[PDB]
């Protein structure tokens, strides 16, 4: 008469409610296995991210503890939905896990980079990204860390962000993706709004480039690749580094830069029609907006959702829709469980 049930998965033991059934490895990560499974009491399919162990330290505590409190607030048709929460341990002593279930979507903005996009799905989907990101912003949330991996698309192209962003050592066997950090998260400089804006045009440029466009085993071969392409930034970006950053970046080799339709070229866009002619020029207009080192020259949300290229699925109800303790604090290992136990059993 148990509530719960066990089955292994992958390498792991799921130990979930009886509702969920069926369940496939669908994806994985730092903080959980995902499994892809079929809800007996909703009639409908769902994914169950496996947290194991949140509380084991403060980086993965403060992630797991923020995710589960605005996945529940935060009320976007671009943002993932949580359904349900649940662990299957009894008491506050024997808590070890914690069970995220949300809907289920088809796959990865990784396994949509892998493909040829028209311009009318391209488009559209950068038009949800920017669509729940200024939700996220109005909100108070200002991400930092969007990447493809965390973006998930239906097959009607209907797309959502998974994570929440960044609020930090970690002993762990696997790596963290800074390819689509801001300059003013590589080189530490404080930012506003628009620093999401840079992720989407690394992923933007990827969609269509069908590769990394800024690759690098650390901020240093990272940062260099930046400069490579679009050129050593003006004079007045550097008087706003850190004096021990400024040096670094003013005594590194001097680039002029390539131009946009050079590191983006006709041959990347379907410029076979007239129509998509026109729109490889405003794609590519777009990326020269989003792909700017200086954030002061940066385009905004506001107006990269105003762009031609983006524009023509404007919504007032999807763009400009209503947003909702303080939390960016310190904790202990314990001090953690207990407050995402509590969270987790409202
Ligand atoms: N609701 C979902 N629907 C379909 N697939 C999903 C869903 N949530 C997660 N996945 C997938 O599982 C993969 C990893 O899940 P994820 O939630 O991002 O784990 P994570 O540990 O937080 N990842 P990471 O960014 O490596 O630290 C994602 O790239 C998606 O392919
Ligand atoms: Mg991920
Ligand atoms: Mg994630």
């Amino acid at each position: 008469d148990n509530q719960f049930y066990s089955v292994e998965v992958g390498d792991s033991t799921f130990t979930v409610l009886k509702r969920y059934q069926n369940l496939k490895p669908i994806g994985s990560g730092a903080q959980g296995i995902v499994c892809a499974a079929y809800d007996a009491v909703l009639d409908r399919n769902v994914a169950i991210k496996k947290l194991s162990r949140p509380f084991q330290n403060q980086t993965h505590a403060k992630r797991a503890y923020r995710e589960l409190v605005l996945m529940k607030c935060v009320n976007h048709k671009n943002i993932i939905s949580l359904l349900n929460v649940f662990t299957p341990q009894k008491t506050l002593e024997e808590f070890q896990d914690v069970y995220l279930v949300m809907e289920l979507m088809d796959a990865n903005l990784c396994q949509v980079i892998q493909m040829e996009l028209d311009h009318e799905r391209m488009s559209y989907l950068l038009y949800q990204m920017l669509c729940g990101i200024k939700h996220l912003h109005s909100a108070g949330i200002i991400h930092r860390d969007l990447k493809p991996s965390n973006i998930v698309v239906k097959s009607d192209c209907t797309l959502k962000i998974l994570d929440f962003g960044l609020a930090s050592f970690m002993m762990t066997p696997y790596v963290v993706t800074r390819y689509y950090r801001a300059p003013e998260v590589i080189l530490g400089m404080g930012y506003k709004e628009n620093v999401d804006i840079w992720s989407v045009g690394c992923i933007m440029g990827e969609m269509v480039r069908h590769k990394i466009l800024f690759p690098g085993r650390d901020y240093i071969d990272q940062w260099n690749k930046v400069i490579e392409q679009l050129g050593t930034p003006c004079p007045e970006f550097m008087k706003k580094l850190q004096p021990t950053v400024r040096n670094y970046v003013e005594n590194r080799p001097k680039y002029a830069g390539l131009t946009f339709p050079k590191l983006f070229p006709d041959s990347l866009f379907p410029a076979d029609s007239e129509h998509n002619k026109l729109k490889a020029s405003q794609a590519r207009d777009l990326l020269s907006k989003m792909l700017v080192i200086d954030p002061a020259k940066r385009i905004s949300v506001d107006d990269a959702l105003q762009h031609p290229y983006i524009n023509v699925w404007y919504d007032p109800a999807e763009v400009e829709a209503p947003p909702p303790q303080l939390d960016e604090r310190e904790h202990t290992i314990e001090e953690w469980k207990e407050l995402i136990y509590k969270e987790v059993m409202n």
